[PDB]
């Protein structure tokens, strides 16, 4: 009964990031969900819960490039995907994993 | 005559973060450099330079797990391999990218 | 109608910092509040919320040294009080401004 | 012996933030120091050094508002004065604690 939720932020305009695609996938897999967020930056349902969820290794691909892209922010962006990795230990625990977005810097952290 | 640098600062001890395992890769190909940082927590030449650098799409894999092992910093922990994916445009600019690391969380920026 | 939150996290832990003190200050005056997070590394009721609230600059005193020093960083922290000073600039909008914590470093951001 | 630098980046262009104020001050007085970093976002000589760094609190007022204003972030900018406390504990040891910043968040940490 684990859940894996997380919530963008753009730091630049101090506003929720809606609309950025999230890829999922299991270590060494490809993707296996993408989900767009809504204008709280974050998705209805968690990206994992319940029996989905399972110890290892996952990788969260945060479609930085295109975000901006919509806002502005060039033509070849330094943050284009940004991509983090990760590993869920306990298969029943909560991990909300958010991502605090600039053009040229992230922050990923586990909040609560 | 491009440069690609880095640098890791352990913000639990306030010190470098050294020996900590470096793997370089273009997108979509694998591992093409491993580096371990010296005691600054830095490469003593460039992960890419001149020639090496070329526009396009990077990946580093900053091996945060063995890292944290060493001091403490679990038997399964949160961060395993730090992924930082980024694209640098300009062959012959300057790209400073350091990693600001903790147990939970990380900042990946451009410096300079 | 306006509210102001705050929330800590623990970087090191991966944990909500909880029972850190939190001071609360107009600008130009002296601590107005003082509260001690909950376990979830929050404030039962807003630091600031409708009348109370007013345009203008606050500052906000997480007591980060002894935090730290009830886990442990030293007996001459780097980050004792760490200080945050920002403007609230409508009276009827929310502010959400969480802070990462770590020994050596904090995030300091406008979330939701 | 000891040292006190800073450095500012600017998440937002991905540049090193200059012209930007600074103030230094010890804890508990006012301004003792006011200084405005060049180009490469650093100031020529340190802010403390030798004799005037001395064990104790220190307080540093980077002019955020002033700067995002001269490049845009608003006539009531959330982001202000960004204001940092912290401690020099060894009167000869070095001390590097940049500031990355985003016209709504900002990372303060010791570097080297
Ligand atoms: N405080 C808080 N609340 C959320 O709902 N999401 C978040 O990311 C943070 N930091
Ligand atoms: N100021 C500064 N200097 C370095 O040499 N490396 C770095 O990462 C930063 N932030």
């Amino acid at each position: 009964m684990g859940k894996l939720t997380t919530h963008i932020l753009d730091l630049t305009c101090g506003k929720p990031a809606a609309n950025v695609k999230i890829g999922l996938k299991r270590l060494g897999e490809s993707i296996m969900k993408e989900v767009y967020t809504n204008n709280d930056g974050r998705v209805d349902v968690p990206l994992l819960a319940g029996e989905e969820l399972m110890s290892g290794e996952y990788v969260m691909e945060f479609h930085a490039g295109d975000y901006f892209a919509s806002k502005n922010a060039a033509d070849q962006p330094f943050l284009t995907i940004v991509t983090v990795r990760f590993q869920l230990a306990d298969p029943d625990a909560h991990y909300h994993i958010p991502l605090l977005l600039s053009p040229f810097g992230y922050q990923v952290y586990r909040g609560s």
